[PDB]
């Protein structure tokens, strides 16, 4: 709604990817700030926009691994 955030796909490459909403706040400055959700999808998307985790932020990150992942190999240690 009036040109804000935008849906795209978060590769995750492990058989599901994240919907992330993505602010591309210009009225901020420019800089994209990324929603606080962690809601997959089981579709893997070609069409899509697809961001590699990456790009994301740790925090980011954590909200993907606690919410789906529990991923926890080689993180902090």
């Amino acid at each position: 709604m009036l040109k804000h955030g935008k849906y795209v796909y978060i590769d995750l490459n492990n058989g599901k990817y994240v919907k992330v909403r993505i602010l591309k706040s210009r009225d901020d400055n420019s800089v994209e700030k990324y929603v606080l959700t962690s809601h997959v999808s089981k579709n893997r998307p070609k069409n899509a926009i697809v961001i590699k985790m990456d790009n994301l932020p740790i925090e980011v990150k954590d909200k993907l691994t606690r919410f789906f992942l529990l991923e926890h190999h080689h993180h902090h240690h």
